[PDB]
């Protein structure tokens, strides 16, 4: 059974706060004695380009409100970095989880926690697909939203705050040292993102979960290497596959190498007609090598 | 777009305890001087048919271990209601939330915290099924995780404790109470679940949903009543469809009535084409009216 799930996010809440800076109203994060949010937050309300670097010398902090559940803190000093602002406040948070900051790859899963008013209202999983975009559930009010990774010593990784959505409705963020994923621009224009390809290394997983759960119908004995699939990968849509020991755990038991599946995957490209696996009608990526272990073994 | 979210954690993992008897271990619920867990942890091993009663009876309190992130609670009592042991400790919980104890009904939604020896692990959103099964993500030790709504005033409403998995995978839980939904045994056995009915008041949200976001390819423009199709609905595996009112915040902003989207189902019964509504490429009955609702538009 694949099921698509957040980590727990009682240990993020605590650090949702709402920042506002005259009418403007987003999310920030606050960590220590520092909320980092979008600078957004101190756009001028007009319709032309906007210049950060103006409206940074005219900003004013007395301008600035900051509260976590209704409780304000007080603005003691800003400065820009990329597209955030890092505000320093005059208490720390008490509930500042052990974490650290890491840039997202392509592939990469995370959880969303998705807030408004600094109140946060939803959490779920997300790839970040290999155009630098990820594909949430946001509607007005959701800039700042953070995502997040909890490692296994229960070290939060903070990765990601939402900036923005484009026109085909793709969501676009920051890590939180203010640079922008795929290098969009954190206002509204007309930039489109590049064709999503395939994540393979998910689709093999999905692959394997199958064949865990008795779903072999598709199963090719042709074999195919790394390097001839990759080749075939760049003309088809999909990614490179990353490795194949990853896997041998996988591998051992269901008795199916990489390399078959590599060839299971170039033959059903086109679709299944007629069938699913476990309950798709086309190939998942959806799902990575370490959800469905997790998942299936607790590991 | 639509996508499946939980509704934050925070708030039900600081309920969330480490119940043992004996070898035997799972999860429980604290709330005050009270924790609920599934009465299986007083089982003996054994591959016979469990004498419930007979285990209750030579229950000794010695036995139990309750523990919070490694911290003990004294046990000072144990009664058995149905298929839930309520276990008093001498301590209360202060982090207890406002909340309530409700029994859910077939298409409501809920959330689920999957835990692993009183630790959660995971949450996702998931739709309480005709035949009284879920379809989550649980290995062993998932047992007394619980699921909960959390209401617009902030209270939390505890609907179901993990009980059992079944021969097809699908997940049995009981309420607080102590009856399990759908009146499965809560131990070992053969059973088998009857076979599972599209929730058409789901179905009729999620098309809505699709008006929404420009997706209208697959729009009727005939007609059916409520009586002609829930008459259909019996012979074709669909539940009877409720009334028209609740959808008029969907019909008066789309100016399409339920019953043109009735004949669309129908319609679609069968096979989209080849084509594609929202990702899927047939009908969904996982969302429901609320949850579009709220995605849509954030009430
Ligand atoms: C004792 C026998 C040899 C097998 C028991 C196993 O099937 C089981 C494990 C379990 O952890 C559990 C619960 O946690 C809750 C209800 C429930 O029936 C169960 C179970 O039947």
């Amino acid at each position: 059974g694949l099921k698509k799930m957040a980590q727990p996010s009682g240990c993020v809440e605590r650090c949702v706060v709402r920042v506002c800076y005259g009418s403007t109203v987003l999310n920030g994060v606050w960590l220590g004695d520092t909320v980092t949010c979008p600078r957004h937050v101190i756009a001028p309300s007009t319709t032309v380009l906007i210049d950060y670097d103006h409206a940074y010398s005219t900003m004013r902090l007395h301008n600035f409100s900051v509260s976590h559940n209704g409780v304000f803190l007080g603005v003691v000093g800003v400065t820009m970095h990329g597209s955030v602002l890092r505000i320093k406040v005059s208490q720390s948070n008490v509930h500042t989880p052990k974490h650290v900051f890491k840039t997202l790859k392509p592939g990469d899963s995370f959880n969303i926690l998705a807030c408004y008013e600094g109140i946060a209202s939803g959490v779920f999983g997300v790839n970040l697909r290999t155009n630098f975009t990820i594909k949430g559930s946001f509607i007005n009010g959701a800039c700042g939203s953070p995502g997040y990774n909890v490692r296994n010593d229960g070290t939060v990784e903070f990765c990601y705050l939402h900036q923005i959505e484009l026109g085909s409705g793709a969501h676009v963020g920051s890590d939180f040292t203010g640079s922008v994923y795929g290098n969009f621009d954190d206002q509204p224009s007309l930039q489109v993102e590049s064709a999503n390809l395939m994540l393979s290394d998910n689709v093999v997983a999905f692959l394997y979960a199958a064949l865990l759960n008795g779903c072999r119908w598709w199963l090719c004995s042709t074999r195919v290497n790394v390097d001839g699939f990759n080749e075939w990968a760049m003309a088809n849509g999909y990614t490179s596959v990353s490795s194949v020991e990853c896997y041998s755990i996988l591998a051992a038991k269901t008795g199916v190498s990489v390399e078959q599946l590599l060839a299971s995957i170039q033959h059903l490209h086109e679709g299944f007609g007629g069938k699913n696996i476990l309950g798709y009608s086309s190939l998942c990526d959806e799902f990575t090598l370490a959800e469905v272990v997790k998942q299936m073994y607790g590991v």
